[PDB]
């Protein structure tokens, strides 16, 4: 009949911004241990933030519709990235239509080309950059490059990959991004209008035009039929809203930007932790096992190699998303009271559910710091690496496709060694949390027989 515990505020303007910004894992865990309650409230600049940290309760969070627990507020910190009236910014009917359109373009029906195209770009990058028999590279850095490469390769039509290349596009992603403020999500009054924030404007507007140009190009080759180009951009342009309308350039640009920005960091980070773990000595058996699964593949890989025939490798990826969820927190705007366990949660609060917290609940994941791909969430619905319910991640299959593919190519044609005693500390100081960049230096030993 009343709110969840609160956590003592010793410095009233801050709330818990500092110990939360410092080590959110430790902290949230502390709240959950001390408050004797897996569900509890914290404050951020005096904004109530109720963390649903008991896995049995996940349903409570992910189930209510947008109108009760609203995404839109919590994501406004993106409207410059996506645009006005794009995604959440858009009314929920439309946002759903837009996300749907995207989702179609990312079903497995589209993936038929991808595994080969991905393998290609990876071998490319590796030969152009892992030229020597040995050498030391930054695994987080490179991967980031492989990912943006392999993604465009997959979702980007020849002509568009011409006028825009992966490397250049990434600079639009950085550019667009750098102008973001995490804090904004709790305190958007910050949002009110801030110097490079133009950039994200510039970064976007530049991109948009590029596409607006790209389109005119492909329309004037239809009489010929010169190319039957069905890349992500293609699909998006063919889509029709119910009301019989289509996506304006701005919405199309939005939805692709979203798509790629989405994949970029989450995917490179997951790739990074997975390789890291495997390449550790303690995980030899896990490496040994991986091999017994990719050794009897043809060099050229197809689909049936990847999804259907790499269950273990997929275990590694997921387990790695389990241990170090790139996205720490899923959040909504409580627009009306909601039951969560034996607590209620007041209209106006911020409700969150934390992959980071939940993946370290001891009931659900004994020894949560231990990376064990063979482990299984004791507690059904515990793992939320990809969210759940309505807004669960559509990019899910595609990302698994990339990482696994890359994992395969990489460890097949190379060996590896961590230049550190232990796998990198997470770096919780990025909006999308990865392994610590200046700790990701690795030594790649080419292979031969
Ligand atoms: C490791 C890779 C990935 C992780 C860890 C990840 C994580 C997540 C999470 C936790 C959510 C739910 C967050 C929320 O409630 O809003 C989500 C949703 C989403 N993800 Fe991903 N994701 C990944 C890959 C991708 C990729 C590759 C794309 C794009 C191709 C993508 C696009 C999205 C989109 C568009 C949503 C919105 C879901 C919706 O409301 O329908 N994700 N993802
Ligand atoms: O969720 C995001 N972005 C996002 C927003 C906010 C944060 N943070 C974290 C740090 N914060 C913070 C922390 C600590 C302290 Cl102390 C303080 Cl103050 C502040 C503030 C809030 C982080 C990320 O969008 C992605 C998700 N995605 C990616 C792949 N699959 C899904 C996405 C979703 C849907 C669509 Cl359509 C496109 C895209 Cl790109």
């Amino acid at each position: 009949k009343k709110t969840p515990p609160v956590y003592p505020v010793t410095v009233p303007f801050l709330g818990h911004i500092v110990q939360f910004g410092k080590n959110p894992l430790e902290f949230m865990q502390r709240c959950k241990r001390d408050l004797k309650s897996g569900v509890f409230t914290i404050s951020i600049g005096g904004q109530r933030v109720t963390i649903v940290g008991d896995p049995h309760e996940h349903s409570r969070f992910f189930s209510p519709r947008n109108e009760i627990l609203s995404p839109r507020e919590v994501y406004t910190i993106m409207t410059p990235v996506f645009g006005e009236g794009v995604a959440y910014a858009a009314p929920y009917p439309r946002m759903r239509e837009q996300l749907n359109f995207l989702a179609e373009e990312l079903t497995i029906a589209k993936f038929q080309n991808f595994v080969p195209a991905i393998q290609h770009e990876v071998r490319k990058f590796m030969a152009e950059n892992w030229k020597e028999d040995e050498g030391v590279i930054n695994l987080l850095e490179d991967c980031g490059a492989m990912i943006i490469n392999t993604a465009c390769q997959c979702l980007f039509g020849e002509d568009l990959r011409k006028r825009l290349n992966a490397r250049h596009f990434a600079q639009l992603l950085s550019k667009m991004e750098s102008s973001l403020i995490p804090a904004a999500v709790f305190m958007p009054w910050l949002l009110r209008l801030l110097p490079q924030s133009a950039r994200c404007r510039e970064a976007r507007a530049e991109l948009q035009k590029i596409l607006g140009e790209i389109i005119v190009a492909r329309e004037k080759e239809e009489a010929s039929k010169d190319n039957n180009t069905s890349d992500l951009l293609g699909g998006l342009l063919k889509a029709v809203y119910r009301d019989g309308t289509r996506m304006s350039l701005h919405e199309v640009c939005g939805m692709i930007v979203a798509a790629m920005f989405a994949g970029q960091h989450t995917s490179t980070i997951t790739t990074s932790w997975s390789m890291l773990h495997l390449m550790h000595p303690k995980n030899k058996k896990w490496l040994d096992k991986l091999h017994k699964e990719i050794d009897e593949f043809p060099a050229q890989l197809n689909y049936d190699n990847v999804m259907d025939e790499m269950p273990f490798a997929e275990r590694c990826v997921r387990e790695s998303i389990r241990r170090d969820p790139p996205l720490l927190m899923v959040m909504r705007m409580v627009k009306a009271e909601v039951k969560v366990g034996s607590y209620v949660v007041p209209k106006g609060d911020i409700i969150a559910c934390s992959p980071l917290l939940s993946h370290h609940d001891e009931e659900a994941f004994p020894n949560p710091r231990l990376w064990d791909p063979e482990r299984d969430e004791k507690v059904d619905g515990a793992f939320i690496g990809f969210g759940a319910g309505v807004h669960k991640c559509i990019g899910q299959k595609f990302a698994l496709l990339q990482v696994k593919t890359i994992l395969a190519t990489a460890f097949r044609e190379y060996d590896f060694q961590l230049l550190r005693d232990e796998v990198p500390d997470p770096d919780y100081h990025t909006m999308v949390v990865g392994p610590t960049l200046n700790q990701c230096l690795v030594k790649y030993t080419r292979k031969k027989k």
